[PDB]
């Protein structure tokens, strides 16, 4: 039995997706086939109804100078933080000398925003590859860990923050007691604490079982943000439901009682409540309709290649890595994954080793079908990709059931 990481209280698994890779490990095509691997489960605190993984990857297997995620290849998410970023600018940010604070900056997607309205901020980026991008941009970057200790160093020499901020960051990190008392030790007294990841809610709607992977611990709800928020001082004071990544919910914790929460916080709780969203029951129907689309897609895929019909992938996800390693996914089945990282391409994916190509090779003659792992960039690749579909190519889609279109 594993403990939570949140209160200590017993965790029940009730979904097992099996052995996997690290997810966002692209592989030379030459390299020993060698990988570290894991047990992915999730389960749920029996005591404050965390839904969270029962085993956790050491957080420098994951996070180091060649991680090869870049935020800002997605038009819609340079959008979404650079509005993100003005909203604090007009709102929290219009002290005389305020701080923003960001923990996971990446390669600058929010904070080239703070820095040209000549805003004090601080980025922390351990992942020094991606750190370099940013502080390419004029941003200031630390290549360290959020934590504790480090929250402390940065209070003594650069004093409070009026924000800190962290998106598609807060869902990885199990060590969230440690990164809270931080906040505490930072965070003005009068500041915010504003985060957003995937949300249960959308999960379990769309059984969108891709966002379970070595970097997603944490899969929360506002029930279960709203008693970790408590249980160390701070109160959930809004919500807000993002498109974004599948499904998403901003969440922004002050220190208790300096704020009264917004009609939205009661609102979204009663109909988590009403839903029976946390409940093991719900939870394990989300369990089996997982396998239904397993058991879907792989017959699917099966059946086209017994039909002679070509099957690419079109995004290298972190996500994917569940998805092919999960169903039994490999390079038989769909031959290549197009992607626009230089980092990935020329390289091979997590476990089920399918050759990553650059999109601008995604062309006339295309294949038959592509499997959009990408599925939560779905409007912006399709634009880009208007030729492919016109010419009779068509999207594979999971989510939220196995369809072609
Ligand atoms: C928009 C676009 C993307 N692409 C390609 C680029 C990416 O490699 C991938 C999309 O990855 P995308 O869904 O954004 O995140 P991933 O699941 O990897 O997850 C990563 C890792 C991390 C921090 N843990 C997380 O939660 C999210 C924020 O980021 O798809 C195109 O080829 N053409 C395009 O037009
Ligand atoms: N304890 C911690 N502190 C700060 N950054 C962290 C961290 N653990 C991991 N990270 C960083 O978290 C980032 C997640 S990538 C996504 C980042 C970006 N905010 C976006 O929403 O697109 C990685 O760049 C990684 O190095
Ligand atoms: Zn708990």
């Amino acid at each position: 039995p594993t403990a939570c990481r949140v209160c200590g209280g017993g965790v029940q698994e009730f979904l097992d997706l099996g052995r996997q890779p690290l997810s966002d490990r692209f592989r030379k095509p030459d390299e020993l086939d060698d990988e570290f691997t894991y047990r992915l489960a999730v389960g749920r605190c029996d005591s404050c109804e965390m839904v969270q993984l029962t085993e956790e990857v050491p957080r420098d297997l994951m996070f180091h100078e060649v991680y090869p995620y870049h935020s800002s290849g997605s038009s819609v998410m340079r959008e979404h933080f650079a509005m993100l970023a003005r909203d604090f600018l007009a709102t929290e940010l219009t002290g005389p000398d305020p701080f923003i604070v960001e923990i996971g900056c990446n390669d600058g997607i929010m904070l080239r925003t703070i820095q040209e309205a000549g805003v004090r901020h601080l980025g922390f980026e351990p992942s020094s590859g991606v750190a370099a991008k940013a502080r390419e941009k004029g941003i200031r970057v630390r290549t360290d860990f959020f934590e504790k200790a480090t929250a402390d160093d940065v209070r003594r020499t650069e004093g409070p923050a009026n924000v800190i901020y962290a998106a598609n960051t807060l869902c990885h990190i199990p060590y969230v007691q440690s990164v809270l008392e931080g906040v505490d030790a930072l965070l003005a007294p009068d500041g915010v604490f504003v985060f957003e990841d995937p949300y249960l809610g959308d999960i379990v709607a769309k059984t969108s079982f891709d966002q379970i992977y070595d970097e997603n611990f944490f899969l929360f709800s506002a029930t279960s943000v709203q008693g970790m928020a408590q249980r160390c001082g701070f109160e959930l004071v809004d919500v807000q439901r993002l498109p974004v990544h599948g499904g998403e919910v901003r969440y922004t914790l002050a220190r208790q009682g300096s704020r009264t929460p917004s009609a939205a916080v009661a609102q979204l709780l009663a109909a988590e409540r009403e839903q029976e969203l946390s409940d093991m029951a719900t939870l394990r129907a989300f369990a089996g309709n997982v396998v239904k689309i397993r058991d879907e897609l792989t017959a699917l895929l099966h059946r086209l290649r017994a039909e002679g019909r070509s099957v690419v992938g079109y995004g290298a996800t972190a996500k994917s890595a569940t998805v092919t390693n999960f169903c039994g996914i490999g390079p038989d089945l769909v031959h290549s994954v197009y992607d626009t990282t230089p980092d990935k391409q020329n390289r091979l994916t997590p476990g089920a080793h399918i050759p990553v190509r650059p999109a601008s090779a995604f062309s006339d003659p295309y294949p038959d079908y592509a499997l959009l792992f990408a599925w939560n960039h779905a409007e912006e690749i399709m634009a880009k990709e208007q030729e492919f579909h016109q010419a009779g190519g068509r999207w594979i889609l999971y989510v939220p059931e196995v369809h072609i279109r």
